[PDB]
């Protein structure tokens, strides 16, 4: 039923120590934050990263640490929800599939 | 500073005709959406993600504008850019766009 590509490739500095959270009652995730730099002539982007994957999440919990440089691949998910039911807002996260640990 | 990456590779079908945006008295933007299908086994659960594609680059803005249509299959590469506006209190939101710098038309 025909295929697509959604893949973001990031390489940056992790900005917070990972957080363990729980999506719905039973979907564990560790979430952290990563900064990218727009090096332009003549300015930081902060990405929110979610690792839902059953082994890759435990590993990025003990090994991701603020100031670590990391290369990472995944999917964009815009995470749209209604706020206090009213305004439709979006909470976009990069859902990581691959984290190659650079320091250490 | 030291090199960072922010690249998005996307391939899919355009969801609407492009829209040029010169509202203010600024820099014009071609805007369209792109659908991407995520379908996963373990089971087969289908999911579609709609992405807001912006192209500012002088030239590719124009090509994107006359040539992409609703229906076109397309490959592009960009950067994720969040909305980043401090909406109320300072209680901000976003309105994230992929800003395209390369569009390959699959025909």
């Amino acid at each position: 039923l025909e295929r697509s590509l959604n893949r973001v490739h990031l390489l940056g500095r992790v900005g917070q120590d990972p957080v363990l959270r729980q999506v719905e009652g039973k979907n564990p995730v560790t979430i952290f934050s990563l900064a990218t730099n727009e090096m332009w002539r003549s300015k930081t982007t902060w990405h929110r990263i979610s690792v839902f994957r059953p082994g890759l999440r435990d590993v990025a919990y003990q090994y991701v640490k603020k100031g670590s440089r990391i290369y990472l691949e995944g999917k964009i998910d815009y995470g749209e929800y209604m706020d206090k039911n009213n305004v439709r807002r979006q909470a976009t996260t990069i859902i990581a599939d691959n984290i190659i640990f650079l320091s250490d």
